[PDB]
């Protein structure tokens, strides 16, 4: 699916190891001008073991 492909890509960002140490709010932001929801950047996270709340993400975004 779209959606998918868009939460595969947003994984692999979150995996480097460039990226991995950089704070939750500029990766938040990142995902977001490629496309990503913030229910999608929440998966994301989640699917990279290091969860975040959807609350968090949106007062980020907000
Ligand atoms: C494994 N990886 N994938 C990307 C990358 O931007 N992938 C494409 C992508 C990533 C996330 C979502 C996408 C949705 C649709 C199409 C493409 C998407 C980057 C990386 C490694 C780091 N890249 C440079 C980078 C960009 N921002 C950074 C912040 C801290 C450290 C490095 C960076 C960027």
């Amino acid at each position: 699916s779209e959606r998918e492909k868009r939460v595969s890509n947003a994984v692999e960002f979150l995996l480097d190891s460039r990226v991995r140490r950089t704070p939750t709010s500029s990766k938040v932001h990142f995902l977001k001008s490629k496309g990503l929801s913030a229910e999608e950047i929440c998966e994301a996270f989640t699917k990279v073991g290091q969860p975040k709340t959807l609350n968090e993400i949106k007062r980020i975004l907000s």
